[PDB]
């Protein structure tokens, strides 16, 4: 979408591109390619490409395509905003105006900042124009000796034989919002002879500010636990229990949608139970749906508590960092424990065919002022999370089976992640097991794995994603 | 505080103020003051307000403010951008300069439009800088004659005896993002002898599209009905009879908090159990975590569906509007029908005190092109809404008894609502009687109603609401 042509104003000026910036433009058309096959290299890490639009009959994708591009210019048309146009500030202008910054609510009135006409002083009259296209103009006074025109109306003139008085009277501007819309902007023009200066207003609510009363840290107030359990009572309660160990009335919330669901029940539990097998992400978004505090920390079923895991640390992070969720590690069996931080970019690609996914281990920067923590894309399922920030991404009910950077891909940019090493759980190493390890382990080219490709395909408008 | 008072500047000036158009601005002391008592007149609607400071022990009063404010700069902080500052564009500069709508994604890089220096002729060497805080600047290409101080930097210089030459160097820059975050802003100064401009570049990732596949209208495809029930079973299932009479494989999602459920299933029917007595919203939280599909129908268990609740005419509105929710009528067994249009507005109050919610029966305008709709700001409990969006806003499950507007106050600004008058449903006319009583009829000076208004003057910093 760049052309970076020589416009024939200029075309007789000798450009040499550099061939390093040049890179570092969206050319709008990514692609993703594995390496290659046969056994790994020392230092080379193993990409793995998946083609999303493989999920599909030739029939099925074009008709997927269609829809996705109708309900993509969909969500464009709805979410767009004069605030986002293109404005360029003209150079020899008279005018003085802001520039941003200047807001009012639905149906509101301000006194709009910082108008004036700096034009030389000696001419026999000054005149200003005032444009508005969702306002009216009016004055919070009248200065003596100015003429106005159009009080209460989108177009509204000054005229003055005084510079002074002119600019004294655009002082006194008000803009009053006429008529109602959630969260938009109106372009103003600003205007005298031989000069035209564009502005937005934005006329928008301000924002819910969900503040939690806050009761060093009384863990049982911030913090709520949630869990998603399926046929493995006997991982559920070491949970529980290790939980209490150390964390006595701390809530648990417990979404459970086993067939024969046994009751678990104890001091702080809450128990949910959902219909057989409506699955992973919708029992992750029923706990969370539930939380009544400023956190949430996600925990496996499967997870045991140590002395190593001190949420008192994760509160202190987002007690004193503008991250939104904060993960911990989880230690197996064999000693090792891992924070899985993930870094998770999306890449233009061509027109109508989608953007590229980059999905590779790793973080972006280490959190200043917290040994251990870094900031990333995405985490272990072992995290301290704002449960506004948490709800406000969701855990698609979708993804019934498998999924974990679903999430973090779903928040990307939403959501403000970091991960500390030095809080630590443990993960745990009949007719029950068989079945859940047939629910949890299907084929690689399960009904399960097609459909959440076709998934990520449409909701995310992905090609093509990189594994590494 | 808008500031009236004539600067030194133009204190010679007489200003002769307009009473009525300096009662349009916010002078930050709003208060809640019911109508008189007594008899009601024939066209004045009583105001009653409630003074929500009363709702604390004046010791406990003082704390709660003092935190309450706390949280609130807190909230501020992790809120709020360069892109909210105020920016004057000056008068009489040879800068031009985008003035917004330039955007980049974390770590990513642009060429910047817009950037020229329009001077004199033919000077002795044209001079510009570029200063960034969280990006570096490089250009696409070196034009031949123009020197460049400082490529890779957050401080650049272009410096040329050509002025063609340095302006068509200028088209060539780019700003290429170097820290990690999520969503912020550098504000950038452009600058050359006398002369200065500051203006902002927006770093942030673009939003989840969050598009929904396509799998007149699919109704089963695009709607699941969501509801919460408590000690109401014949209420529900004659419901659930009554929507598939109309509806036989739209999914209905049931919430359910009752002590000794009864089994509810049937096709399509989804029935989830929560602890005993959690409660109203959190059961709405619940319901809404668990809908795939693109829009969520709010039903009450009291519902019955008849010819009148044509479902197609809510989803044709959302299809076809902006819209985010849209209500539609519920009438009594006596006849009456209620759209329940309700505007809600927050005005500020003192700083410190806190702000002032007047709620009033109404509506904004008509929904142009749909006749017996219109846009306000809240609904009565039947409406069909975007499923995303209704979680974004969340029913807050700390609501556990008795709520309504509590969710449209959550959603303010955030959530388009519409309300259409010729989509109805019916509204339904023991031990289990006396306690469903106890917990959805208290007293209105109960520990419930207490927490609430604590809770609203906590979470939404109000003072003071008017009901009208
Ligand atoms: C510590 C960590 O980062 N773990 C992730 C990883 O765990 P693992 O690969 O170790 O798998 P796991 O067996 O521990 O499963 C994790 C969770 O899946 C739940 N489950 C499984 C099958 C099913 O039909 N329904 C259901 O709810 C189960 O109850 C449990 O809480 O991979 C999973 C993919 O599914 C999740 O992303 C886990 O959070
Ligand atoms: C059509 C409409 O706008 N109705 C509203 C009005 O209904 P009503 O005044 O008709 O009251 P209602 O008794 O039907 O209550 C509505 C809902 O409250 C639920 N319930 C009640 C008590 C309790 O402890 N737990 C619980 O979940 C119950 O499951 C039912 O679906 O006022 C309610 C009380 O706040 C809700 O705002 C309703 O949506
Ligand atoms: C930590 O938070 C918990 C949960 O909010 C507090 O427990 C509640 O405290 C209130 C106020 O004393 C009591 O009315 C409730 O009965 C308690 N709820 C339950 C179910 O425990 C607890 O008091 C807090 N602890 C400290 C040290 O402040
Ligand atoms: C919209 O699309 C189709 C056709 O209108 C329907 O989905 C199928 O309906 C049959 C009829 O009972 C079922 O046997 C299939 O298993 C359905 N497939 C599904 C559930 O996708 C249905 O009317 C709508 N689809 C959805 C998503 O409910
Ligand atoms: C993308 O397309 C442009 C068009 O010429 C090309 O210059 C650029 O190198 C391309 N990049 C890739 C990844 O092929
Ligand atoms: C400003 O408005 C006047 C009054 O309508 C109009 O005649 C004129 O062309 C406009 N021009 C300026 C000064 O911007
Ligand atoms: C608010 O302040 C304005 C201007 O200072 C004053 O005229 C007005 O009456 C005040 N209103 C209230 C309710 O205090
Ligand atoms: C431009 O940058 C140079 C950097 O050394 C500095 O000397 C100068 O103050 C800047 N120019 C202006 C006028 O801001
Ligand atoms: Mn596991
Ligand atoms: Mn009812």
């Amino acid at each position: 979408l760049p052309d970076l042509a020589p416009e024939p104003r200029y075309a007789h000026i000798p450009v040499r591109i550099k061939e390093q910036v040049v890179g570092l433009l969206a050319w709008n058309n990514c692609s993703c390619e594995s390496s290659g096959g046969g056994l790994p290299l020392p230092f080379q890490k193993q990409v793995r490409a998946i083609d999303l639009t493989k999920a599909f009959d030739p029939a099925e994708l074009r008709a997927a395509s269609a829809t996705r591009e109708q309900e993509f210019q969909a969500f464009l048309s709805r979410s767009q905003s004069p605030a986002d146009q293109l404005l360029i500030a003209p150079a020899n202008s008279p005018l003085q105006y802001p520039l941003q910054g200047v807001e009012v609510q639905p149906l509101r009135s301000i006194l709009v900042p910082g108008l004036s006409l700096q034009a030389a002083s000696g001419q026999e009259v000054y005149q200003v124009n005032l444009t508005a296209s969702l306002g009216t103009w009016d004055v919070a006074g009248e200065v003596t000796g100015v003429t106005l025109t159009g009080e209460g109306q989108a177009d509204l003139t000054l005229v003055s034989p005084g510079l002074d008085q002119l600019n004294r009277q655009l002082q006194l501007v008000t803009y009053s919002s006429r008529s109602y819309q959630t969260n938009t902007a109106d372009t103003v023009r600003f205007s005298t002879e031989g000069h035209e200066a564009a502005f937005t207003i934005r006329i928008r609510h301000p924002p819910n500010p969900r503040l939690y009363p806050p009761g060093q840290y009384n863990i049982s107030a911030l913090v709520t636990i949630a869990t998603k359990t399926f046929l493995r009572y006997d991982r559920l309660r070491a949970l529980i229990t290790s939980i209490r160990r150390f964390y006595p009335t701390v809530t648990v919330v417990i979404a459970d949608d086993s067939d024969k669901p046994e009751r678990v029940s104890g001091p702080y539990v809450e128990h949910y139970l959902m219909p057989f097998g409506k699955g992973w992400f919708a029992g992750r978004n029923l706990a969370v749906s539930q939380v009544t505090t400023k956190y949430v920390l996600w925990v496996d079923d499967d997870f045991v508590f140590t002395a190593r895991t001190r949420l008192e640390r994760l509160v202190d992070v987002l007690e004193r960092t503008p991250l939104d969720l904060v993960g911990g590690a989880v230690r197996e069996i064999s000693g090792f424990a891992t924070t899985y931080r993930q870094l998770l970019s999306v890449e233009p690609g061509a027109p109508g065919l989608g953007n590229c996914l980059r999905q590779r281990r790793g973080f972006h920067h280490e959190l200043v002022g917290f040994p251990g923590c870094v900031v990333t894309d995405g985490v272990v399922n072992f995290f301290l999370a704002r449960t506004d920030k948490v709800r406000e991404v969701g855990f698609d009910p979708r993804l019934s089976r498998v999924a974990h950077l679903e999430f973090f891909l779903d928040g990307l940019g939403s959501l403000r992640v970091g991960s500390c090493s030095d809080v630590v759980v443990d993960h745990a190493s009949d007719a029950g097991a068989e079945t859940y390890a047939r629910y949890r382990y299907p084929g690689s080219l399960d009904e399960s794995q097609m459909a959440k490709h076709r998934l990520l395909f449409f909701k995310h408008r992905l090609q093509c994603m990189t594994s590494q």
